[PDB]
């Protein structure tokens, strides 16, 4: 247990913990500015001169001063409370409050030596930021605190939700930009208060960053009025409290104090909450959030120019622009850089006054030190249940490709009894689509965490208002909650229709970021659990609906974050449920990585056991000996290569046809995609002598591929042989239709993969062929026109194993 | 002008109209469910029997009878009030609603002869829907009617919103699922009245479908308490009223008459909004917003073996699954379709009866009709200004490569008076970034258009309640703004830094297939504008920011929409202001596309004339022979060929190095990335003589690509000499930095790029050539660490002409 969670005060804040808050706030303003400004010379002895003045200004002021603030005072809130507490920045670009609030706890330097508290740290902080060999601008992944950079803006609510969730002791206070707040995946996230539970899940505070401004423009929160804004929120469940300061002359102490007082109210309100949720865990409550009204850029000269600089978007990035170039500038960066009194706030070292500093938490209570903010310290592996109960035995009993199993089914076994094992700490998300790609078995052991109302057992099932699934229509939703509940330490997977994992392409590119800077250069930020997302009801069969679902794409994003040997991202194709068991175990144990498990739901042939699938996941591709015809690569007329469930279901009703036919060739289904990669582009793929050895050193390769041909063609590049491969892969055709349809007009289905193997190999020769089956495909389509269902021949094809 | 726009009826809704709704609402009931099930014998004539049951059965019921009841309502709306109107779907899942609508107020059978109204018409219609060869499940293109499909949901809103923009007579009821409002883009939707102007634009009434689920959920907006729901929309500006009906026993005409009287009231208060608009333009009106509560699935069977089915999320796709194959579910089946009474609403020969449909509204009134759904029939070319007078002509008076240009402002200058010749049908959006982005000389003739408060002159500059730019931090309402703005028939483009274009990729992906079903096979649905994108502040300049804004990605997604010649996407590269120019008029002229226009907005060289920027665009990629210096392709030791203005600039310096040394090359720029590709995947892309004749035949091709190396490696796997191209392109690596270091850690700097030459040359001469530039690189960067900006030897350098 981290402090003693949900406690009140019961007395005043001390005049001596507002002295303590100002004089934070001023030496946290002082650094950002000298972050910004200054190469050198931090303390402004002298001469103190434009030439220290960095050449490049770069980063933003706006937001910063606004940040220090809050920060003094949830600081505050952490010491007197003893409450367990991880803030989230939305807005991101106000790195300097988040490097300065690090710095002030002790953690920077405990985490960086080389930045010691006195005037050489002090001088090396400043210049290092934003700056060639230095560190970010943004609250990035290397700021101890952080576990949300707020970069790209949108996610600060759903990361907030998914860090308290099974996280009761723990408090978010989750500041949020106003510019932000206009972003589709914010506007939503002020939900999430339907899907968390008052007793089991922690607190977020959600604090609006109110400062009336976006870069170039006013936001609309701050314009609409005061009734609206006040609406809005309790419209959304909470209890909107609004506190405005900066804008007249009241002097900084009794804003001070008037926000202690207020922030006391709001916590007061939170431990009656917490504590009135020990016995009524079923009423959602109202939670309270904070309207924080102040001028952009706060404490900055209020004019320069001419222009209005402090309660203006002007202040957003960089204010005097020539600081180092003109003297005027200079001047006036001078004047401001004073206006905090430095030498009240730092000894004659250069070390932070203990003055400053009385009133801040210790230990692992500091903002920088919690282990919420960097989970991988708590993460532990999971228990989990062994593998070969799950298995699709049909195989071993049978033969090769026996049966019709929804493969997704053993993964919803596999992770039912994961939460079994694992009841607080593996969450399942989904955008409302959990039942519909089969990991249903999973309501066995928990329900739908649903915190809203409740009508009939008529209609409610398998939800309750605590529960380890979380559902709602939101791919953002989904995986912001998730992101943060692995940053925080836990684990899970969530599952989408393929064709909408693009809704939150974005959000990927974010987290393979945040990993890839974690494993090139953080050591101190310890691995977390991967995110482990099934992509399922994918382009071959949205047989409901159509074209619009017909995207596997999401691949070629992936392709993308696949440099430097990061090892930060997998794309695995299930050939079959003992597969998908394989793929499963395999993310569940890894960390650090976003892993896209393809799977199709559709009841499906399965082609291996789990004692293949474990050794063919390993080299990530493997010949299919019992499914080969010849003897050795020389006797080979044709590669038979496959990824994915439905181009391996064609490919192998193909090879039956083309082995009758008296063709000879080796069938190579493909999983771990990036292992056909080149070892120069990844250290771990099969080596060129693995790779000739299943794809020849210059027969032709039919490769029937799941997604769009263009990522293999990409991806083997380099490799021997790559010349020789001819890649099918989902061209854009498709509507509502049959399941060979589907197939057919990507010209996937068996019969064109049979015509374009005849092809590579003799085109000529087999003219007629390819005519006849093409011949087939119209009548097989024909068919499906006239009766309403595919023709008996296509769809009653078991390969020869009974 | 289309009818008598905000008319108020001053009589009650007559009897007879009421009679006609109730005749609609059974008779589009009716045709949903035969759509679904039917596949002959639409009547249900003697014998009728599970015979006549599709064997297939998909689609969705749920949403489906509320928009029917809706649609009746709205064309008993259109048509007493003749009121200009457009609706949106939002649960586009709800196609057999659509598809009803078009095939009822007569354009079905005028677009499609063959789906006639009669008995075999109405057959054909029912057994078409979601069927091999015959039409989509969704609201697709095809329906007349439709400018949303609502497959992919979120964007109900953004359409609706940017549909009546500068459209001041048009009504849009946009129909949102309560599902759908979960999703992020919806969210921040309902904020974009405070974007439009009530007079110059025209009235979105956002008309909640609260049906109380979703797929397999209730619904977050359908379970808070009513206080919460109603001040959620006052919050956000709106006047909520709130309809709730089919809980109870109320017969079906009162709920008709009820509702009509409540649609009055509500139209009413718009009439009024529109009157007041004409003299005050400048407060905001809270509109109307409309809750409708209704059973999901309303009117079908309450129960069906157990299990609550109307007023369940178990309504949502296929009730009774088995009704071709049990006879139980046959009989159930029978009695849902006999309960609309059929035999009332058909005559003997079929077709629907006059009764049906007198109160309909008539000719281009119709919802099928309007040319706001097919707005290619209102579309004008955009008079645009003379491209000459925008030319950088520092290239024709000092040479190549001369200045530091920023390129967007060339384009802002030629949008700016482009808006001048046609002010109200070309509109400019961006997230917050159009300042940013460098396209404000726009608002030399136009404000950002802002209806919501005002503080201060000294704040609010080119802002105002009326005009052509519109901003909100979303690139989700810029993209769905843009969207409708041309499907309706007018013109724009948008800008938004790189990295976060990926935001919408999911929506670039839906309009891309929009355009795809359109060109291929919906020829009555005529061209629209295109999508005109500007992705600039690219991962080469990121300089306030760091490694989150450092994504070119989205070149990877519109790789996927290139397929069957539908020529529906281009990526282009602006290597320059006079190139940009010369794609801005391409892009703005052309119809039926997504146009990607990559530029960067930081000061850069000049490198071509617009005379030469005109030629070598329509080529797509040209040889820059003043660059060259090899005689011909059998005396060039390398190709150096670049695709972005940054590769560019550093391939040119290497150039001038490796002339210096003797090294024998010629200059590649490419700008149309596609035409890389070979005319087997692309029948408008270079001839392989053409693409031989720039890359030659077997010597090395350096490639210095703005975006992921895959990208270029994918396109060209069947070219020729493609096997001698070394694509080097950005690889996750950069941050906060000077502008050396990031093309530096990408290996794209110059040094590095001169390095890479000679390599592909002759890598044992050049070893030591190679050390050296090496070594220089980590000089330049120690200089940049030591100093604070660039070596002047980089950042100095400028093309040998002068
Ligand atoms: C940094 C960056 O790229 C910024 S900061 C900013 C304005 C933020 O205003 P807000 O009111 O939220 O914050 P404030 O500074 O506290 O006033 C924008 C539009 N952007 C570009 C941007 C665009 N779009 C998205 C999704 N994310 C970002 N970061
Ligand atoms: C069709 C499809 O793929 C549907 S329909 C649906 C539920 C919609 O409920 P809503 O309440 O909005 O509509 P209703 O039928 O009127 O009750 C979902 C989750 N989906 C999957 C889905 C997921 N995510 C996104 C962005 N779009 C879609 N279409
Ligand atoms: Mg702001
Ligand atoms: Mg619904
Ligand atoms: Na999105
Ligand atoms: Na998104």
């Amino acid at each position: 247990v981290i402090g003693t969670p949900w406690q009140k005060l019961d007395r005043p804040v001390s005049e001596e913990a507002i002295e303590g808050m100002d004089k934070y706030w001023r030496v946290t303003n002082y650094m950002s500015i000298g972050q910004i400004y200054l190469r050198s010379n931090p303390l402004m002895k002298e001469p103190f001169t434009r030439d220290d003045v960095k050449h490049r200004l770069v980063g933003h002021w706006g937001t910063t001063p606004g940040l220090n603030f809050l920060l003094a005072h949830i600081n505050r809130l952490i010491a007197d409370h003893q409450q367990n507490t991880v803030f989230i920045m939305g807005p991101g670009h106000g790195g300097p409050a988040g490097t300065s609030q690090s710095y002030v706890d002790g953690t920077y330097t405990e985490y960086y030596p080389n930045i010691t508290k006195d005037e050489a740290g002090l001088q090396k902080f400043f210049r290092q930021f934003s700056y060639p060999g230095g560190i970010p601008s943004a609250f990035a992944p290397e700021t101890p605190g952080s576990i949300h950079e707020g970069g790209e803006l949108g996610y600060a609510l759903s990361h907030a939700y998914g860090a308290v969730m099974n996280n009761p002791s723990l408090f978010v206070p989750c500041i949020i930009g106003d510019g932000e707040a206009e972003t589709g995946p914010l506007a939503t996230g002020w939900q999430s208060n339907k899907l968390v539970n008052p007793r089991t899940d922690g607190i977020v505070l959600p604090i609006l960053h109110l400062n009336g401004y976006k870069i170039a423009n006013p936001t609309i929160l701050a314009r609409i009025s005061d009734e609206e804004l006040h609406d809005f929120f309790r419209g959304m469940g909470y209890h909107p409290y609004e506190f405005v300061a900066g804008f007249d002359n009241e002097d900084h102490m009794s804003i001070h104090r008037r926000f202690a007082e207020l922030f006391e109210t709001i916590f007061d309100e939170i431990c009656d909450i917490k504590a009135a949720a020990q016995t009524d865990d079923m009423t959602r409550p109202f939670y309270p959030m904070l309207i924080f009204r102040t001028p952009k850029g706060w404490t900055c000269p209020k004019f320069i120019d001419g222009k209005k600089t402090e309660g203006s978007w002007r202040a957003h990035q960089v204010p005097l622009a020539s600081a180092r170039d003109t003297e005027e500038h200079f001047e006036v960066l001078k004047g401001w850089m004073e206006s905090y009194k430095p030498e009240e706030l730092f000894n004659a070292d250069g070390s932070i006054k203990d003055d400053v500093t009385a009133f801040m938490p210790k230990g692992e209570l500091r903002i920088g030190a919690n282990p919420n903010a960097n989970g991988g310290v708590i993460r532990e592996d999971l228990k989990l249940p062994e593998l070969d109960q799950y298995e699709v035995t049909g195989v071993k009993e049978y033969g090769h490709g026996w049966g019709q199993v929804e493969a997704p089914r053993a993964l919803g076994a596999y992770c039912r009894d994961i939460i079994k094992n694992n009841p607080d700490s593996f969450r399942i998300f989904g955008p409302d689509e959990t039942a519909s790609n089969r990991l249903n078995a999973t309501y066995e052991v928990t329900d739908k965490q649903w915190d809203n109302g409740y009508l009939s057992g008529l209609v409610d099932e398998h939800m309750a208002v605590t529960g380890q699934v979380t559902e709602q229509l939101s791919e953002h939703q989904c995986e912001g909650f998730l992101e943060a509940y692995l940053l925080t330490g836990r684990h899970g997977i969530w599952s989408s229709y393929e064709s909408f994992v693009h809704v939150i392409d974005s959000m990927l590119n974010q987290h393979a970021k945040w990993l890839e800077a974690t494993v090139r250069e953080i050591p101190w930020r310890k691995p977390i659990s991967s995110v482990n997302l099934l992509v399922s009801s994918h382009v071959w069969r949205q047989d409901h609906n159509g074209f619009s679902h017909q995207d596997p794409g999401v691949t070629s994003l992936l392709i993308n974050k696949t440099f430097n040997n990061d090892h930060v991202t997998n794309i695995y194709f299930a050939t079959d449920a003992n597969m998908l068991l394989a793929i499963s175990e395999k993310c569940f144990k890894s960390t650090n990585k976003i892993n896209a498990i393809f799977a199709g739901k559709q009841p499906a042939p399965t082609w291996v056991t789990l004692d293949e699938a474990r050794a063919e996941l390993e080299a990530g591709a493997a010949e299919w000996k019992w499914a080969s015809n010849a003897e050795n690569n020389d006797e080979v007329q044709v590669v038979l290569a496959s990824a994915g469930d439905v181009p391996t279901q064609e490919l192998m009703a193909a090879s039956d046809a083309l082995n009758k036919m008296g063709i000879k060739f080796k069938v190579v289904n493909v999983v771990d995609l990036l292992k056909l990669q080149s070892r120069e582009n990844n250290d771990e793929a099969l080596t060129d002598e693995e790779f000739t050895e299943l794809f020849t050193a210059d027969k032709p390769v039919l490769f029937a591929y799941h997604s769009y041909a263009q990522d293999v063609r990409g991806l083997i590049y380099d490799r021997p042989n790559h010349d020789n491969f001819h890649v099918v892969g989902y061209k854009e055709q498709g509507s509502t239709t049959t399941p060979f349809d589907m197939v057919r007009v990507n010209d996937m289905d068996r019969y064109a993969l049979q015509a374009a193997a005849l092809k590579l190999i003799d085109a000529d020769k087999y003219a007629d062929k390819i005519d006849e089956l093409n011949a087939f495909r119209k009548k097989a389509f024909q068919f499906a026109v006239d009766n309403g269902y595919d023709i008996p021949e296509f769809t009653d094809w078991v390969y020869p194993d009974v």
